[PDB]
């Protein structure tokens, strides 16, 4: 293969194992929208419960219809929606549908009665985030259609969810406020007459740092995919689970004087040896990784020279050779031989680990390493 | 949710630019890399539609998907890893621009187990410094390749170089590429090796330099739309990628309250704001948020906040609500209707438009406006 991001689905196991024991007693339910944050839904997902998760994560019902299609049985709640959305295809899925507006339960509604399907349904309410939730005023009228929708056996009151400000600030008062917020809407339900069966507001950091914080359920995205959802501590005896690596399309010997890549950007110092790595920002390699980068080729690191081009860059191998055409480069992973990680190349980039492995595609062939 | 708009009347009028430039010389679409976003089938289907000749892309894998999908015109490919088989290519009609001695080799190989004569062009060094013939081995593949042609193993289609900074015109650096390109026609000439056709131009030097243009031009970024030469405008073209979304939720926020991650953007004054379900890991770079803006029925509204995973939200502003869920948020496009353009994300982020159009992808589904 040119390219490949290997997922090392033991590494997947061992780090649900890890959260199952953050979460201790309360459920796991393993995010795996975004095609496993890049990582494959299906695989991470089948991996992941296998390991002791309960329920899997996504955003879209065309997310858990994926899941559903290729076997996968285990709960799927999906909390984004957009205007349009038929919920008929979710229900008769067995999809759990997490509404965030009186519009969108009414759609349900309609959908269950269409169907004939008791709809599974949980509330997304906005703690603080203020994006699609429920906004507290909504609230109460929110609480009256579910119970009178109940009272007729129309949905089964699953869950109550909302989502954390903070995905890598545990310390930071706005997580205790909005598990404080969380607790008085469910005071809230209960002055209504409703009575969710669970309750879930932690994502990654929240499981792992504020087990204080914790419901029902925890919601872990990040750290299943092995990254750490609080970087300034280590990697949290987590495991990177995505390799990205490619193979040497030709090694070029150059003189000193000698410029590289589109605009000359980088002049040869010394008479060296570059190598054309085949995958470029088309590819997922961040342009503006360009000169900053480096890679790992048979165990030394090679850096990047001049620019980052569509599907191609060259690293900087030094002047006798200890690489070959062919042989395997290592731009990023768990960093156990020594390769950067996704995180050297957020900090680069100035981004976040998340973006990183979302990025690979095109030649970047996605590959497995079973358990 | 969201989809990448690629109108092929746009792609249509953009060959007819390019072929009036190029003037007596045929146009070979460049359209790797899926057709830089653009779909390579449709787009290379469009562009021989409108009058080009050939069709560009890197690597035998690309060409053959194009033939699979039923292009039978011309196609070269001129990225091959080491210790490929070119049997595949010459058996499907595939051009193979060889670029070292040792990949003649291997096509001469293939040519021997397949029985089936090579179609060759000779990719030659002129200053790039990536992969190439140099001026030192050149010679030497003359002497081969004119025996190859005598037992008709081979046919002797081109020369081809690629030029290191078109997009700096002026520049000298494309004089001096040209004439070192003139002397390898020359050298093959004094050697009594003729090729068919000979080619050097890019996008910008088919637009800027036709100075520089020999038999054929290799344009790719124009082929889209995409301005060659930034600084000289939209050089009459057209581009062809409108990345849009449909609004998934409008909703009023106070004064004082934070959005997003973080609560990066705290809201100076009451306000409406649009939810737009897209975000980085479809390829809406995560450093545009704050910076970037959409159009929305007329009217720029920033973006605030960090961009998520797959949603950021927009200010409508507090003046009148002229926004609706389900209307059409516009990212970027040719800018016809005073939306963005790729260029305008490029600005803002450090890079360049063809690193813009080859990014959308996850819920930014491609979508085609026929001629
Ligand atoms: C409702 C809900 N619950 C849990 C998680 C999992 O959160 P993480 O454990 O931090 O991966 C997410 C994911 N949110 C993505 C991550 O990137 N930006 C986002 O918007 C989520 O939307
Ligand atoms: C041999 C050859 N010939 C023509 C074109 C067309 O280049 P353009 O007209 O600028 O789009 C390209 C593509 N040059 C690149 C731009 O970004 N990354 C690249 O590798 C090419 O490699
Ligand atoms: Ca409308
Ligand atoms: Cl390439
Ligand atoms: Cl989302």
């Amino acid at each position: 293969l040119l390219a490949e991001a290997m997922v090392d689905l033991g590494a997947i196991e061992h780090n649900v194992r890890v959260l199952r024991e953050h979460a201790g007693h309360a459920q796991l339910m393993a995010v795996v929208k975004a095609d496993g944050y890049g990582h494959g839904a299906t695989r991470v997902a089948q991996t992941a419960l296998g390991a002791g998760a309960a329920e899997l994560g996504v955003a879209t019902v065309d997310e858990a219809l994926a899941l559903r299609a290729d076997g996968i049985t285990a709960p799927v709640l999906a909390w984004l929606h957009p205007p349009g959305i038929d919920f008929g295809p979710a229900l008769l899925a067995d999809v759990q549908v997490a509404v965030s507006s009186l519009r969108q339960l009414d759609e349900l509604l309609h959908a269950v009665r269409r169907t004939g399907r008791t709809a599974t349904v949980t509330v997304k309410v906005d703690t603080g985030l203020n994006r699609n939730g429920v906004g507290p005023a909504q609230f109460p009228a929110m609480l009256t259609a579910l119970r009178q929708a109940m009272a007729e056996d129309a949905v089964r009151l699953r869950g109550l969810m909302s989502h954390m400000v903070y995905a890598d600030k545990p310390d930071d008062s706005i997580n205790d406020v909005q598990a404080q917020r969380f607790t008085a809407f469910l005071a809230q339900a209960r002055e209504q007459g409703v009575r969710f069966e669970v309750a879930h507001l932690s994502n990654s950091s929240a499981t792992m740092a504020r087990p204080d914080l914790t419901f029902d359920l925890v919601r872990p995205g990040i750290a299943v995919y092995g990254l750490s959802p609080v970087p300034a501590l280590g990697d949290m005896g987590l495991v990177p689970a995505m390799t990205v690596k490619c193979a040497v399309a030709l090694v070029k010997s150059i003189r000193a004087g000698e410029g590289v890549s589109y605009g000359h950007t980088w002049i040869a110092p010394r008479d060296t040896n570059l190598a054309l790595l085949p995958i470029g920002y088309a590819d997922g390699v961040f342009r503006s990784l360009g000169g900053r980068l480096e890679v790992l080729i048979n165990g030394r690191r090679c850096p990047g020279v001049g620019r980052i081009c569509m599907n191609q860059f060259m690293v900087d191998l030094g002047p006798p050779l200890d690489v070959a055409e062919g042989d395997e480069a290592i731009l990023f992973g768990p960093g156990i031989r020594g390769e950067p990680t996704a995180q050297d190349w957020a900090d680069l980039v100035g981004t976040i680990h998340y973006e990183v492995v979302t990025s690979p595609r095109g030649r970047i062939t996605r590959t497995y390493r079973e358990a």
